[PDB]
């Protein structure tokens, strides 16, 4: 029963989950002084041209977008990856108010909300086997603020009313992830885990430097959301981010100079 509130919120988790307290935990405070250009990264391919989305999904701490990943298509390679990563689902973070709500911070910086765009390993065959692996997962991870509105953003906003409450899910097939990402490529990486329980210790983040603008009125849509089922007392989903956790024994790299 972990969740984002005060009695099973991310001070809890650890009881469950005791990786919760573990080596290599995200996120982290990305501190841009002490991150360092890493040349022997290689250019960075997101290759989302032939993405065929399923459904989506209310899961009582986000909603899921989620991708058909039975064949080669949407993925991730380059960069600090060594083979190609599938994608197989995206969501968001988000918060009550435009001052918090990413996981991820830049110099102790809260964006409004972030993006996660997660991948499976291919050389372990499924993202149940990823999952058991250090080099598992890649997530990529993209900052949004509050301003102009992201018109790519509008068909997951307009869709949420189906999805109120945590067990919903819809169709939702023919959206192109290419339309949330930043013009920039530019990021930040660092060897991570899951954020959400069971916090596992697979990820390979990359957090890219450039935020999308969303407007007011659509994160506003994802404040409408519900964390409780159909039925139940009305506890808006909101706030659904873990803070930053210790950076122990890791280096964050830049791709750029
Ligand atoms: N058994 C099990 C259950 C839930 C799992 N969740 N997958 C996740 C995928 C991505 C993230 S995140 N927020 O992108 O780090 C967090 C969790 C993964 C494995
Ligand atoms: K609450
Ligand atoms: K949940
Ligand atoms: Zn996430």
């Amino acid at each position: 029963h972990w969740g984002y509130g005060k009695h099973n919120g991310p001070e809890h988790w650890h009881k469950d989950f005791p990786i919760a307290k573990g080596e290599r935990q995200s996120p982290v405070d990305i501190d841009t002084h002490t991150a360092k250009y890493d040349p022997s990264l290689k250019p960075l391919s997101v290759s989302y041209d032939q993405a065929t989305s399923l459904r989506i999904l209310n899961n009582g701490h986000a909603f899921n977008v989620e991708f058909d990943d039975s064949q080669d298509k949407a993925v991730l390679k380059g960069g600090p990856l060594d083979g190609t990563y599938r994608l197989i689902q995206f969501h968001f973070h988000w918060g009550s108010l435009d001052g918090q709500g990413s996981e991820h911070t830049v110099d102790k910086k809260k964006y409004a909300a972030e993006l996660h765009l997660v991948h499976w390993n291919t050389k372990y065959g499924d993202f149940g086997k990823a999952v058991q692996q250090p080099d598992g997962l890649a997530v990529l991870g993209i900052f949004l603020k509050v301003g102009s509105a992201k018109p790519g953003l509008q068909k997951v906003v307009d869709v949420l009313d189906s999805i109120k409450t945590k067990g919903k899910s819809a169709d939702f097939t023919n959206f192109d992830p290419r339309g949330l990402l930043p013009e920039s490529l530019d990021y930040w990486t660092y060897p991570g885990s899951l954020t959400t329980p069971p916090l596992l210790e697979c990820v390979t983040w990359i957090v890219l430097k450039e935020p999308i603008s969303v407007s007011s009125e659509q994160v506003l849509k994802f404040r409408k959301l519900n964390f409780n089922g159909e039925g139940e007392p009305e506890e808006l989903m909101v706030d659904n981010w873990r803070p930053a956790q210790p950076l122990k024994n890791r280096q964050i790299k830049a791709s750029f100079k």
